[PDB]
């Protein structure tokens, strides 16, 4: 009543990208990764990590820290040492300004004014600080003074899933709500040299990549003035069984610490079948259309590593171009944590314009976005698609 | 349609606290603090402090660390010494433990069994962790593996404001939910010994106290079954003009540092009246019944200090019997950032049942909750009471 709400499904009514410039190619990864942390007399582990980099179908990602700031920083270098001051000096600015980039072009796509952003929600697993990421983001951009912020920080992977579960309550109970959404992240928080007692760490220099990506996420989208390109309609969180540990995080002295376990692909692909299953029986209850089968649904995967989405695509029998958009983020970006959903997003949506689809979905009506991280946390969006043309 | 949205404003239905056992009495505090630190050869810095605990307006401080958790970690007693790994030990798992007890205690009273929560807000200014204490508290508490965790981290004093406005929304656009929100602080990540080149460092060893609070937030509370204590009708948040860094706050190796500059009292003061005008307009706006007055609210009101509670009855002309609820906890708990307000709204709700008058906020209808910290930021929310019997 004294805030009236808004009537129909949170949309995604914009979205902008951003990376830092510098891309290292995962074909010279391996000898710039060892060189650069004085690690190239450890054959036998640099042997281990080219391994890695062959199977990682990661080909390029987009990095924050260069040659020149490592060989600048050689705590950066080393495998323990002090160094969580110094990187976060680093993250506590690069992140909001690489967040600011990006919601600078959803803005531009959005067309309406700066100042109509109401709430914004800024994710990150790169760097704390008081005031915030989204107090800094704030200021970069010049939002209202009186914009209801969150700061949802050391998210981890799944944090694409959440800032979308949370904007879909905002946008909704909040008349005319609209909701810029952040996620932001660089590996100068995680970045350290490598060691063969610690050999999980290994793949996340293998695999994590920086990035950025940003929503205007409203309801009740002004007709032949704002344009949806998604529709959110059902969130849920699980924590999967048997999973105490499998993915742990921890903010130390010697910056964010990785260890992950080698049973994650298998903890995901053997439980996410009920999870969708009881979902989508959610969205589409008998009392009645039945849901529609995994392959006539869009899929943005968070894409963990190859082997997670090679192991749900094996056990939920998805024709092999189910997780084609999600692959290629994967391949051209890496996995950027809590941005990485919000990158495939754009790029099924670009490619269902570009290929003359009929839906921003690829041509499917129903889809299906998933984030996986520490719990182990996995959250699923169900999404309706807006129609091409 | 997916996902049922609830119908009536979201209401406080239980509120629990927590406190450490260990109790400090403000009389005791310097020559303890001193003593533990090495410091009371620094006579003149002393009695510096022994000023700021006089005039503190608290009398006493429930605190985690005691004098042989600090002999028994000596960089802790140092002013600048590397202890986050230490700190961080301590409160990632002593922060989610307090915040259990506040949320069983909650439960208790809401006497619904503890798989109806949907959704758990967990807010901490004290040790950050992937899994966070949102997972931490859910497993302590054997809530449902899907339930619906948001962790707000590193937020400080407003944070009691922050977690209302999401609670809010979240029980208002979700037929049934029902929000448990936490508020737990344990001043172990911020201790550190005495400097007279940091001396707004003192202030917060003079003003800093633990403590837990939780909620359980819904909309529709079921008729004779569920109790109602406050609505959640308005929310607001706003950046202060020229309030760049007037609080800080960094997550270092040497722990959670501080900073805070003297004319914090002035900022909040100066420009607090234009916000809850504002506020109040948009709650009873013309077109109708006129705002009540500042003196017939009740009033929920971070005590950041004395002198901010000062200036701000002085500027906005409050009888001197508005704030005592606020007061009261100051006097018993100290400031404990963001879960202070909680301890204040369920101070007035006791004293309001105990003394018979007619509401759970001193027998007024409308009231304030307002929380202040980095930004700086003030979150404003415009609270409904419950008639009583
Ligand atoms: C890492 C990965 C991309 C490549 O591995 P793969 O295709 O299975 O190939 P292999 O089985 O040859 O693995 C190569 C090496 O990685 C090692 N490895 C893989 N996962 C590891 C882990 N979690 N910890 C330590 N070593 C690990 C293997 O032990 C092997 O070492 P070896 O050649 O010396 O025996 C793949 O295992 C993967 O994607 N895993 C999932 C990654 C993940 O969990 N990310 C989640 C994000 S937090
Ligand atoms: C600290 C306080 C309780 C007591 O101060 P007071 O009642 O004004 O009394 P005084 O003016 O004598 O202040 C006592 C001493 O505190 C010092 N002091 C107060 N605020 C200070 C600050 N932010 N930094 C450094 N010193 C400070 C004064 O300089 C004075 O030192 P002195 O006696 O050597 O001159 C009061 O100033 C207050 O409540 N301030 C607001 C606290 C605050 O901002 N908290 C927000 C939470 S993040
Ligand atoms: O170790 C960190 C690094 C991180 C990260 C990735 C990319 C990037 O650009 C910045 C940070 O994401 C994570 C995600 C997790 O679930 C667990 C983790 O431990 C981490
Ligand atoms: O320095 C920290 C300490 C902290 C805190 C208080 C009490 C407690 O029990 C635990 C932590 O709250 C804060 C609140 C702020 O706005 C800014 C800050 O820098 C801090």
């Amino acid at each position: 009543r004294k805030m009236e709400r808004a009537e129909g499904p949170a949309s995604v009514l914009a979205i902008g990208t951003a990376v830092p410039p510098n891309v290292v190619y995962q074909k010279d990864y391996p000898d710039f990764y060892f060189g650069v942390t004085n690690s190239n007399h450890k054959t036998e582990l640099k042997d281990k990590f080219q391994r890695m980099c062959d199977k990682s179908c990661v080909s390029k990602r987009h990095l924050y820290l260069t040659e020149e700031i490592l060989k600048a920083n050689p705590s950066l270098c080393a495998y323990w040492e002090p160094s969580l001051d110094l990187r976060q000096d680093i993250v506590v600015v690069e992140v909001p300004k690489l967040g600011k980039q990006a919601a600078s072009a959803a803005i531009k796509e959005w067309g309406q004014p700066k100042s109509k952003i109401t709430h914004l929600i800024f994710c990150t697993t790169s760097g704390v600080d008081m005031p915030g990421a989204d107090w800094a983001l704030a200021k970069l951009l010049g939002l209202r003074s009186s914009v209801k912020r969150l700061v949802l920080y050391m998210q981890g992977c799944y944090g694409g899933g959440t800032v979308l579960r949370i904007a879909k309550d905002l946008a909704e109970n909040n008349k005319g709500a609209r909701v810029l959404v952040v996620c932001s992240e660089i590996t100068a928080i995680t970045f350290r040299g490598p060691s063969d007692t610690h050999l999980d760490s290994l793949v996340g220099q293998a695999l994590f990549g920086d990035g950025a990506s940003a929503l205007i996420v409203g309801s009740d989208p002004v007709p032949a003035v704002e344009r949806a390109w998604f529709e959110l309609h059902w969130t849920g969180s699980d924590i999967l069984p048997n999973s105490d540990g499998a993915i742990d995080g921890h903010l130390k002295e010697v910056g964010l610490t990785f260890h992950l376990m080698k049973d994650v692909p298998a903890i995901i692909s053997k439980n996410i079948g009920g999870i969708l299953k009881d979902a989508l029986a959610k969205v589409f209850p008998a009392a009645a259309p039945p849901p529609p089968t995994y392959n006539d649904l869009f899929w943005i995967t968070h894409p963990g590593g190859p082997a997670i989405l090679d192991q749900v695509e094996d056990r939920l029998g998805l024709r092999k171009d189910k997780l084609a958009s999600t692959r290629a983020v994967l391949d051209q970006f890496g996995n950027m944590s809590s941005a990485t959903v919000l990158f495939i997003m754009d790029e099924m949506r670009k490619r269902s314009v570009e290929q003359q689809l009929g839906t921003t979905g690829e041509g499917h009506e129903w889809g299906l976005l998933l984030g996986f991280g520490p719990g182990l946390t996995c959250e699923t969006v169900v999404l309706r698609s807006v129609p091409l043309v």
